[PDB]
């Protein structure tokens, strides 16, 4: 026993993004998400489903909580996506009264539930348990705030145990007039507390869904969510299936944090679709992997990268994926200070994601978060500077003062990225 997981969803977008995700991982798993048990025998694999689901006798259940400060998105998912008996109730920790996408509303709201999370973890965590995933948005009010104090509360809590976070930052015009100050509290709050922050925003999967996989309309967030699943579940694939190079959730960090505060992490996956899979080489995918076009974090450019995780599932040509390295350093812009032999870390996993041929995900901290935060750091002056909507933070227990704190601190972040730009 051991590597388990527990994966916490944190408002609407995090428990919509929690159905795509462990849709993946029963069928990665050749689960019936609907009935809890494998869909045969003489199809089980070998494979290791402890990371992420728990077996009982009766069958099999995610290791996971679902959490929200009003009941809507959650009651109206598991209707609609038939998760009664796998996204169960006593998975579910929910209130009825909202954050109204205030941050402080959700953080100060959320401290109510600490006691019931904390008991509902400590009754079914394995003692060898790896760490935490918290999948949430920043720019509402619950994911955001709440979000950002479960990231506090495990790291204080559960000492020697991961706590990572997958993180949807706000569309480049922001849907949420709010978000920049939701954005900078949480941002500010997971630098204190997470060991690694994986962005997407809604811009860049929009993007990638229309112009990779040409869907001809988006009309559920299920279609749009698929993509941060993929990501979850291609950078755990080597915890769950056979391998010749396996990497755990901290292995992973500790490649890519060069400095404490560079925890901020873009992700890309290559390619989007089963044909594309049979039509490519390994050269191919991990360009595409770093091309801007594959990021899922709106960017202007390739940027700088200082440091990247690349994992290769399924067909994988072992000589290409190391014979590439060279032209991948070459012909990929990074940090004036990484090494030309350095600054890459590798997995290999031989199952390959569900009728794929074989993938490449890649995990990238990247200079060009200076940017992106940047931007939110503009959003963010253009309220404060004005006073504008900050009587509902002050009200629930954010100062002027302590909004004033939390960018600064943010600022602090970006030009530590910008230093090592150059
Ligand atoms: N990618 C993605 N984005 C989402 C999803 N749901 C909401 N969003 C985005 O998340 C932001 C709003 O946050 P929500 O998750 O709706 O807010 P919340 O965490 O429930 O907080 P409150 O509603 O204020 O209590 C907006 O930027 C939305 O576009 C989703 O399922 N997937
Ligand atoms: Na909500
Ligand atoms: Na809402």
């Amino acid at each position: 026993p051991g590597r388990e997981i527990l994966v916490l969803h944190v408002g609407q977008g995090g428990n919509q993004i929690g159905y795509n995700f462990w849709k993946t991982i029963c069928e990665e798993h050749n689960i019936d998400i609907r009935s809890n048990q494998r869909k045969s025998v003489e199809e089980d694999k070998v494979d290791y489903k402890s990371v992420f689901l728990v077996e009982a006798p009766d069958g099999f259940h995610p290791r996971a909580l679902f959490i929200d400060l009003e009941p809507l998105a959650v009651e109206f998912l598991v209707k609609e996506m038939k998760l009664g008996s796998f996204f169960s109730e006593d998975l579910m920790v929910l209130s009825y009264s909202g954050a109204h996408n205030v941050w402080s509303i959700g953080y100060q709201t959320g401290k109510k539930l600490i006691p019931v999370i904390l008991e509902k973890i400590r009754d079914t965590m394995p003692e060898t348990l790896q760490g935490f995933l918290i999948i949430h948005t920043l720019g509402g009010g619950t994911g955001s705030g709440f979000g950002s104090l479960l990231t506090e509360t495990l790291k204080k809590e559960f000492p020697g145990k991961g706590v990572l976070n997958f993180s949807v930052l706000p569309s480049e015009v922001n849907d949420v007039t709010l978000a920049p100050y939701n954005t900078v509290l949480s941002l500010n709050h997971l630098s204190r507390f997470s060991d690694l922050v994986v962005l997407f925003d809604n811009t860049a999967l929009i993007r990638i869904v229309k112009d990779q996989l040409n869907y001809p309309v988006i009309k559920q967030f299920s279609d749009l969510n698929f993509l941060i699943g993929r990501v979850m579940a291609s950078i755990t694939a080597s915890l769950r299936f056979p391998g010749p190079l396996n990497m755990d959730l901290m292995e992973m960090a500790h490649n890519l944090v060069a400095l404490p505060e560079t925890k901020f992490i873009i992700p890309s996956v290559a390619p989007l679709t089963k044909e594309e899979s049979e039509m490519s080489t390994e050269l191919d995918l991990v360009e595409r992997c770093f091309d801007p076009t594959h990021y899922m974090v709106n960017c202007s450019g390739q940027g700088k990268t200082i440091s990247s995780v690349l994992m290769f599932r399924g067909n994988i040509a072992i000589e290409n994926a190391f014979s590439i390295m060279t032209d991948i350093k070459s012909n990929v812009a990074f940090a004036p200070g990484v090494h030309p032999d350095l600054g890459l870390k590798y997995g290999i996993c031989e199952s390959a994601p569900v009728d794929f041929d074989k993938e490449v995900t890649l995990l990238s901290n990247n200079t060009i978060i200076s940017e992106v935060f940047n931007r939110v750091l503009e959003r963010f002056d253009s309220l404060f500077n004005r006073d504008w909507y900050t009587s509902d933070y002050v009200n629930a227990g954010t100062s002027k003062s302590n909004l004033k704190e939390a960018r600064d601190n943010f600022d602090r972040i970006i030009k530590i990225y910008k230093e090592i730009e150059g």
